[PDB]
C-alpha cells in the first residue's frame, strides 16, 4: 500500500524547487512569480503537516491518537492550507487583470503576499471556536461553517478568479484583432486599435487637423526613443496624401509605442495571441519605414518578449483548469449534504472522504506544470 505514501515527496519536492529558483536564480523573479512562492511554500506545508497525519488517521479508523490539544489546530492548519492555496490563484489572476488593465503604475509583492495570508487567516478563525476524540469535524457542531467556509473558500474566489482571468485574455485578443486589422494592408486600423490600446485618435483625424499638428507634434516628440524619426514619417505622410504613407506611419507609431516600457508589457501581451506572423510583418514594415539601424534587433526582441507572455498565460490556464477539475467536486459535495430531504448520509460521507483527498493532489502537480512546460 505505497500508492499514497510516496505521492508526498513529489510534492515537497516540487514545492521547495519552487521556492528555491525563484529566490536564487534572479533570472526568474516577476511579479507573479513572487506570488508562486507563497503558492509554493503553501503547498510544501500541506506536505509535513496535513498529508501525513490525515493518512496516519486511516490507521486509526478515523480517530485521533495524538495529543488531543492539537486537533482543533490541525482543522484550523487544513482550513487556512487550502483557502490560501485557492485564493493565491485568484490573487494571480486579479493583479494579472489589474497589471494590464492600468499599467500606469505597475510598470514605474509582499503586502499583497501578507494580504492573502491574512485574508486566509480570518477566514479560518471560527475552527477552533468511557469515550475518545474524533476529529471528524461533524456537521452538527460545524454546520454554520461547512456552509460559509465553504463559500468564501471556492465559490467566493472562484466567481472572481474566472472573471479576472479572462479579463487579461480579453485585451491581448482586443489588441491581436486590432493589430491584425492593422497589418491586412481602409482607415478602419486605428479605429480599433484606439479601444485595443486602452494620441491614438489623433491619427484618425489625420486621414485634416488644421490646429491639432502643433500636439500631434507634441505626441511625436513624447517618445525619446523613436526620437524624429516619427516626426520625419509623419512630415512625409502628410506630403504624400495617405495611401501607403499612412500604413508606414502607424506601423513605425506602433513599432515605437511597443518601444516604450510603459506600453511594453500590454503590446507583448496583446502580440500573445495572434498568428504572430502577420503581426512579425507588420512590425518589420514599420522598423524599415523608422529607419533605426537596430531596429530588426529590437523588433525580434519584441517578439521574444511576446513569446515569453503567451508561454506563461499556457502555464497559467493549466494550473487553472486543474484547480477548478480537481477541487470543484468536493466543494460541490459539500453543499449538497447541507441541504437534503431524503439523501442518505452514508452515500454522501463515502464520496466526501475520496473527494477530500482529491483536492489535497493539486498541491502536487503545480511545479510539475511548470517544470514540464520550462
Ligand atoms: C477525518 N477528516 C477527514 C479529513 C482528512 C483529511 Cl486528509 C483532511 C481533512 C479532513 N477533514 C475532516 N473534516 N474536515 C476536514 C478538512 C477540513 C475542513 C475542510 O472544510 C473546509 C475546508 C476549507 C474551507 C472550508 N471548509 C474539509 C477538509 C475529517
Amino acid at each position: 500500500a505505497l500508492l499514497i505514501l510516496m505521492v508526498i515527496i513529489p510534492t515537497i519536492g516540487g514545492n521547495t524547487l519552487v521556492i528555491l529558483a525563484v529566490s536564487l536564480e534572479k533570472k526568474l523573479q516577476y511579479a507573479t512569480n513572487y506570488f508562486l512562492m507563497s503558492l509554493a511554500v503553501a503547498d510544501l506545508l500541506v506536505g509535513l503537516f496535513v498529508m501525513p497525519i490525515a493518512l496516519l488517521t486511516i490507521m486509526f479508523e478515523a480517530m485521533w491518537p495524538l495529543p488531543l490539544v492539537l486537533c482543533p489546530a490541525w482543522l484550523f492548519l487544513d482550513v487556512l492550507f487550502s483557502t490560501a492555496s485557492i485564493w493565491h490563484l485568484c490573487a494571480i489572476s486579479v493583479d494579472r487583470y489589474i497589471a494590464i488593465k492600468k499599467p500606469i503604475q505597475a510598470n514605474q509583492a509582499f503586502i499583497k503576499i501578507t494580504v492573502v495570508w491574512l485574508i486566509s487567516i480570518g477566514i479560518a478563525i471560527p475552527v477552533p471556536i468511557p469515550n475518545n476524540i474524533t476529529c471528524v469535524l461533524t456537521k452538527e457542531r460545524f454546520g454554520d461553517f461547512m456552509l460559509f467556509g465553504s463559500l468564501a473558500a471556492f465559490f467566493t474566489p472562484l466567481a472572481i478568479m474566472i472573471v479576472t482571468y479572462f479579463l487579461t485574455i480579453r485585451f491581448r485578443r482586443r489588441g491581436a484583432e486590432a493589430l491584425e486589422r492593422a497589418f491586412s494592408l481602409k482607415e478602419a486600423l486605428l479605429a480599433a486599435l484606439d479601444a485595443l490600446a486602452e494620441l491614438l485618435a489623433l491619427l484618425r483625424r489625420l486621414l485634416l487637423p488644421a490646429d491639432e499638428l502643433a500636439a500631434l507634434r507634441a505626441a511625436l516628440t513624447r517618445f525619446p526613443e523613436f526620437r524624429e524619426a516619427l516626426l520625419a514619417l509623419l512630415d512625409r505622410y502628410l506630403a504624400t496624401r495617405d495611401l501607403a504613407d499612412a500604413r508606414d506611419l502607424v506601423w513605425a507609431l506602433v513599432l515605437a509605442i511597443a518601444s516604450d516600457p510603459r506600453y511594453r508589457p500590454a503590446v507583448a501581451a496583446m502580440i500573445a495571441f495572434g498568428d504572430a506572423e502577420v503581426l512579425r510583418a507588420g512590425l518589420l514594415r514599420g522598423a524599415e519605414a523608422l529607419g533605426l539601424p537596430g531596429g530588426e534587433a529590437l523588433v525580434e526582441e519584441i517578439m521574444a518578449e511576446a513569446e515569453n507572455e503567451q508561454r506563461a498565460s499556457k502555464v497559467l490556464g493549466i494550473v487553472f483548469f486543474l484547480f477548478l477539475l480537481m477541487w470543484c467536486p468536493f466543494f460541490i459535495t459539500n453543499i449538497t449534504l447541507v441541504l437534503c430531504d431524503s439523501c442518505n448520509q452514508t452515500t454522501l460521507q463515502m464520496l466526501l472522504e475520496i473527494f477530500v483527498w482529491i483536492g489535497y493532489v493539486s498541491s502536487g502537480v503545480n511545479p510539475l506544470v511548470y517544470t514540464l512546460f520550462n
